[PDB]
């Protein structure tokens, strides 16, 4: 039936139904610091998030998108290795059963508790349908997550979780700050790859940072507590909706630091 994370429509059975699975830029990856090139002419990241509207959280089965409203420039991602503005449309997560794992991406192998994605399409394309059939369409900047101190900022994202416990649920969620999931630095890898999930389409310029934020053990335990199922279904926790890293084959990995 459709795709999941499951036994037996997981990660391993996704190239029967997308053959892209198994394609040359597909993600995530794990990030080998020694091996990723340092670019001097890799510009600073440019995030203007100060005019961000959020307008709505849903559970989809998989995760919990929040979306914004991309009708204008409104909250953009520029500079960095990218050419043109990108328009943030949502944000996700992906997290795991255990503090040991749930992020994509790894560094030197090493998982993290969860991560972020912050998703942006290309304005030159007109709108995200068309953005996604170009190599160059989307930017997600991904977040590390560690657990440690509480972030201040994702609380509200947090408290929100009961609303939208089961597949298809879905809250307004306005007047959300995105720049309070900010890490200090913007230090970043960079290199091309796909979307992680299904259609895994091989359109996105993926922005990794270095610095990752800090969320208590309570707040990454109401991730776990939502269920991938629809209301009245059987109940299956929504952990482990990630996908592990895919081979390099031939891409590099840059880095906006030495
Ligand atoms: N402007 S808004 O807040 O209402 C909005 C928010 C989220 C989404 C979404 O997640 N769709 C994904 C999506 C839909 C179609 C497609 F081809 C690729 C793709 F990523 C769409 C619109
Ligand atoms: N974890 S991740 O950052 O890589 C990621 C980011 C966005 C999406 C998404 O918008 N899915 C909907 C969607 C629906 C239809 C389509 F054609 C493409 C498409 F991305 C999926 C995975
Ligand atoms: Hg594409």
């Amino acid at each position: 039936h459709h795709w999941g994370y499951g036994k037996h429509n997981g990660p391993e059975h996704w190239h029967k139904d997308f053959p892209i699975a198994k394609g040359e830029r597909q993600s995530p990856v794990d990030i080998d610091t020694h091996t990723a090139k340092y670019d001097p002419s890799l510009k600073p990241l440019s995030v203007s998030y100060d005019q961000a509207t959020s307008l709505r959280i849903l559970n989809n089965g998989h995760a919990f998108n929040v979306e914004f409203d991309d009708s204008q420039d409104k909250a953009v991602l520029k500079g960095g290795p990218l050419d043109g503005t990108y328009r943030l449309i949502q944000f996700h997560f992906h997290w795991g059963s255990l503090d040991g794992q749930g992020s994509e991406h790894t560094v030197d192998k090493k998982k993290y508790a969860a991560e972020l994605h912050l998703v942006h399409w290309n304005t030159k394309y007109g709108d995200v349908g068309k953005a996604v059939q170009q190599p160059d369409g989307l930017a997600v900047l991904g977040i590390f997550l560690k657990v440690g101190s509480a972030k201040p900022g994702l609380q509200k994202v947090v408290d929100v979780l009961d609303s939208i416990k089961t597949k298809g649920k879905s809250a307004d969620f306005t007047n959300f700050d995105p720049r309070g999931l900010l890490p200090e630095s913007l230090d970043y890898w960079t290199y091309p790859g796909s979307l992680t999930t299904p259609p895994l389409l091989e359109c996105v310029t993926w922005i990794v940072l270095k610095e990752p934020i800090s969320v208590s053990s309570e707040q990454v335990l109401k991730f776990r507590k939502l269920n991938f199922n629809g209301e009245g279904e059987p109940e299956e926790l929504m952990v482990d909706n990630w996908r592990p890293a895919q081979p390099l084959k031939n891409r590099q990995i840059k880095a906006s630091f030495k």
